[PDB]
């Protein structure tokens, strides 16, 4: 089996999420042949270097999954798109692109973050184009810690897909499954794409329940866990 | 692994949910220690002496899955509260009282449709208060069968839970889980009940997903699969 979540929105906040998740890590995802998360597994990111003791703990439960023989990928979502090589070093987990195609035991699966498909949100699409651009991240990650800081906490209801979009992501790539996350609200829906019957499976948000898609030579299945 | 399925609302209106159905019988629940069907099996039901096809090959899948070693049970649903002690001897299913607490490998869950936690529905309760009224089913079924399916065709959103009717179900049992259908919007809650976390696990409807709830010793998974 290879699993798939997301949107864990891990915190100093949330610990018993935290909890939720390395028991997951130590338990269920040792027995997967992968693992991928799919965005969002921090409510915030102002860098690699932030020393907050919470960016170890995860990165070490995660590379004792990698350690342990099953490897672990992530795609970027909005909240921890700044996520970088030295974390994927710290947790063994390898980056990937905000599209991937993967080939599933046969089975061609397109996966991603999921909020490059809700189209209508305009303004979410400018903030997006512009933290994208390397130059503005660059440019932010050269500040120092502090005003990071300051500057995320001055910052302070999920658009859901555009249908089309949908269409076009499945279509551009000759699929007829997509998995993601990042809307919050998990389902099984079906569609037609490539004049085919076509699934999109989406992932839940980690508060009180834990989520997964467990895809099998045979199956793919959405798991709702509770803690 | 025990399994709860509910709210298939089987029709010849609708053949895929059906073989859909069909292959979960074959399949799945031959490797369940037991399976619950927790109501709206069937879309309607006039008695069990219709003689609808479809109502025979479906208690002819159930009866071959009990016929496996497999022990199949049944509570009632608003759609199929007319599923009788026939039907039970053709599909091998026992039939179950409308709550039922469970020991699953050690862990105490409550069962039932759901219908009657839906207590802010005013006119259903009016409704359900006469069709469970013996002399008036008794009265039903002794028209004769073309008059059933009149005034079932002439008598042509669910209302969610009441949280409260949830808890004082749970605390009437001394339970810290529950499952149930009806409300056809699949998810895992958590509440307090019994001064204690509990968790409500709500089955979905089968349209172009059908879902199960997986009980082991150690979990409690709720699954939405395609077709
Ligand atoms: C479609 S939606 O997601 O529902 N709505 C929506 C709309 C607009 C923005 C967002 C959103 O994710 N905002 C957001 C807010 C904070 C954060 S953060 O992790 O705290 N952090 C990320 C890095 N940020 C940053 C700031 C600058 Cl100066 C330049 C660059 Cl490079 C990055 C600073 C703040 C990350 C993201 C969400
Ligand atoms: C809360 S809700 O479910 O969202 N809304 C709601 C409100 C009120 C009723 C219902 C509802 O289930 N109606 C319903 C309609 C039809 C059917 S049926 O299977 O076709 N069938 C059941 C048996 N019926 C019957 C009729 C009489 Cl004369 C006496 C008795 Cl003994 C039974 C005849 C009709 C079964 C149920 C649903
Ligand atoms: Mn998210
Ligand atoms: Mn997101
Ligand atoms: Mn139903
Ligand atoms: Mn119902």
């Amino acid at each position: 089996a290879t699993l798939f979540i997301a949107d864990l929105h891990l915190q100093t906040e949330e610990p018993e999420i935290t909890a939720g998740f390395l028991r997951f890590l130590q338990g269920e995802a040792r027995q997967a042949d992968a693992l991928y998360i799919l965005g969002d597994l921090f409510e915030a990111w102002i860098g690699d270097d932030d020393p907050n003791p919470l960016h170890q703990q995860i990165a070490s439960a995660i590379k004792a999954v990698v350690d342990a023989g099953v490897p672990c990928y992530f795609i970027h979502g909005n909240r921890d798109f700044l996520v970088g090589q030295r974390f994927a070093r710290q947790s063994g987990m390898i980056l990937l692109a905000e599209e991937e195609r993967l080939d599933l035991y046969g089975r061609e699966v397109l996966i991603m973050h999921g909020d490059t498909l809700c189209t209508d949100d305009q303004g979410y699409l400018a903030f997006r184009a512009k933290v994208h651009t390397p130059w503005i991240q660059r440019l932010f990650l050269a500040l120092p810690l502090f005003i990071r800081h300051r500057i995320a906490a001055r910052m302070r209801e999920i658009m859901d897909v555009n249908p089309q979009a949908v269409v076009d992501a499945m279509e551009r790539h000759h699929v007829q499954w997509l998995i993601h996350g990042h809307t919050h609200r998990p389902a099984v829906h079906e569609l037609q794409a490539n004049g085919q019957p076509a699934w999109r499976v989406v992932l839940g948000a980690w508060h009180s329940e834990g989520s997964m898609v467990k895809v099998t030579p045979d199956d793919v299945e959405l798991i709702h866990f509770p803690f």
